[PDB]
DNA sequence: GTTAGACTTTAAGT
DNA sequence: ACTTAAAGTCTAACCTATAGGAT
DNA sequence: ATCCTATAGGA
């Protein structure tokens, strides 16, 4: 049919939500009790696709109240009711009490604790039933195990027809190409900070000097080059004045800027961070792509006499839920350039009833979305996150791993790989064999873990697993093949154009520990078939970094036009 | 004010 | 007491070995 | 025969 999604086509803490413990840590001193990291399995209504029912999987920290536990005994205000649930000693069929100390709010104020998706990182099934999709073959197969066939969960399938794949090549290509484009501009750098010891320009400069991009280390911020700024937190400083921020960028207004923090350019282990250095640089190309509303790289076509219509939240306070009309803000493609204006009155009247009945995705509320609209018939496209993530066929690649551990379960005898050394004598293998043989003693035969020297790369290899797996030791096997195809709805840009559906994911192969779902986009439209265009509006591989993305290129080079406006109006 | 996208905790609406 | 959208946190943004087809 | 370029399994 196409890739797996969860929307559903048919319908342990023990409540409204199954938690399925996966992490537990060990408080600091004078404390006790267990912080607890766990997976909620839920089904929820869907708000873009007619009420038909999703599944959702997600995080849900619970913590010991005791770690709140004042010094005289008492108890922090925050949350004091309400909330009781605890564990027991395994992760499923645990109690809780009704006047509890072990909530649902994490250690601190706003932590969010995060568990992975996909972990196949050994092939190992335990660090596979300690990930979100783990969790949900767990959900199935207990759910199996409860019922039978009676009660079942189906996720429904997407119609794919075409799904165009990407490769690690294709966007390495379309960066150096990136990188190639921003050679032609100057680019600056400037620390404007208190006391400015932390030397973090430096490290910046050495980032981007490893991108062969030439940067220039300068005392305060110069105008028409595009400029990087380390100025401190947004909310050290109490007056916008001396701010450095939003002073040096109202100062300036026809000049692009991008600015950092000191402590974002590096990572824990004290190594340059550099995936911050190409995520400035590429967002310093859009924000000039913008500003000379042109294309410094090739884009696909966009639609013909198409427009597209986004709004901007204004700085100001309640009008309830934004009922008062936003400022909107219009793009259209003329000749060789791009035309971004404000949306008049009269325009947006025209097009509340134009779009008609999805006029509410442009209005009334925050996260008002983008909209494109034809002036010469009326009909419109509005591209809308749906809430549908789409998995990996999980119980395929299950039924592999639980299978690879059974035959690591066993230990290899020396007969065997006698046999296969003296039947075989022109592999490549033998010569481990030969050594670990050695190494090991004639009476006791081998755990898995002495092959840890022998892979399932080569073709050999490949001949000398699949022969142990015939004499029913099944070591080593293949799962993340693009032909075989498991881990699809996590790669490369879908599109099904009959629909307008499409997602995103990763490039080239899957990796062992991947952690996000990629989510299901819709187009809604009053067409009857929907332009052919739609296609290359997000074909483009940069605005997500390094990966296909889910919204169409006009929309970012809009909103950068729009928040280029605070400080000119 | 690394960013987009996904994601989780908190706060406002009912 | 439950709901849902708004606010805010946070992690990846792969890497290298092997076979195969082309020249 | 040899060098590049997909395939996907380890770090
Ligand atoms: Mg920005």
């Amino acid at each position: 049919q196409g890739p797996l999604s969860t929307l559903i086509e048919q319908i342990r803490f023990e409540s409204e939500g199954l938690y399925y413990l996966v992490k537990s840590k060990k408080l600091p001193k004078d404390h006790s009790g267990y912080e607890l990291t766990t997976v909620e399995i839920d089904l929820a209504p869907c708000a873009a696709l007619g009420f038909k029912q999703t599944l959702s999987m997600g995080t849900k920290t619970f913590s010991p109240l005791s770690w709140f536990t004042l010094e005289n005994g008492e108890v922090q205000k925050k949350a004091r009711f309400a909330t009781r649930y605890q564990l027991d000693d395994v992760g499923k069929l645990v109690s809780k009490s009704i006047k509890g100390d072990y909530i649902k709010k994490p250690l601190y104020s706003n932590a969010k604790n995060r568990i992975q998706a996909i972990d196949i990182t050994k092939e190992s099934y335990s660090g596979f039933q300690l990930s979100k999709v783990g969790i949900l073959e767990q959900f199935m197969q207990d759910l199996k195990q409860a019922y039978g066939d009676s009660v079942s969960v189906k996720l429904q399938r997407i119609p794919g027809e075409k799904h165009r794949f990407v490769s690690d090549t294709i966007v390495k290509n379309h960066y150096v190409g990136l990188f190639d484009a921003l050679k032609e501009h100057r680019l600056v750098i400037c620390d404007l900070t208190e006391n400015q010891d932390t030397d973090a320009a430096l490290t910046l400069l050495h980032g981007i000097e490893h991108l062969d991009i030439n940067a220039e280390i300068a005392e305060v911020p110069i105008r028409g080059a595009l400029n990087i700024l380390i100025v401190g937190n947004k909310d050290t400083y109490k007056s916008d004045e001396e701010d450095p921020y939003q002073v040096y960028r109202k100062k300036y207004q026809d000049t692009v800027f991008q600015s950092c923090y000191p402590e974002r350019l590096w990572n824990r282990q004290g190594q340059p961070n550099r995936h911050v250095v190409e995520v400035l640089l590429k967002e310093l190309l859009i924000k000039l792509e913008v500003h000379t509303r042109k294309h410094l790289i090739e884009y696909p076509s966009g639609p013909e006499r198409c427009v597209y219509y986004m709004p901007q939240r204004p700085k100001d306070e309640s009008s309830e839920v934004r009922d008062e009309p936003w400022p909107v803000y219009a793009s259209k493609l003329v000749g060789d350039e791009w035309q971004y204006t404000q949306a008049t009155q009269e325009e947006l009247e025209d097009i509340e009833l134009d779009l008609g009945n999805d006029k509410r995705h442009v209005f009334h509320g925050f996260e008002r979305s983008p909209v494109i609209y034809w002036p010469e018939t009326g009909d419109y496209a509005i591209f809308i996150d749906t809430g549908i993530q789409m998995l990996p066929e999980f119980e395929a690649v299950a039924e592999r791993l639980r299978e690879l551990k059974e035959g690591r379960s066993q230990d290899v005898p020396i007969a065997l790989l006698a046999q296969f050394i003296e039947e075989n004598p022109e592999s490549k293998v033998i010569n481990k064999l030969r050594a670990i043989l050695s190494e090991w003693d004639d009476v006791a035969p081998l755990p898995f873990d002495e092959f840890s020297t022998i892979a399932y790369k080569s073709s050999d290899e490949k001949q000398f697993y699949d022969w142990l797996r015939e004499q029913g030791f099944f070591l080593k096997t293949s799962i993340r093949g693009q032909s075989e195809g498991f881990f699809n709805a996590s790669l490369g840009f879908f599109y099904n154009r009959e629909q307008g559906m499409y997602f995103a994911g990763g490039k080239g192969s899957p990796q062992s520990k991947i952690e996000t779902f990629s989510h299901l986009y819709l187009i809604k439209h009053s067409f009857d078939a929907l332009p052919e265009e739609v296609e290359n509006l997000f074909d483009v591989y940069h605005l997500r970094h390094r990966l296909p993305t889910v919204t169409p290129y006009p929309f970012k080079h809009l909103r950068e036009y729009v928040e280029m406006q605070r400080f000119r109006s």
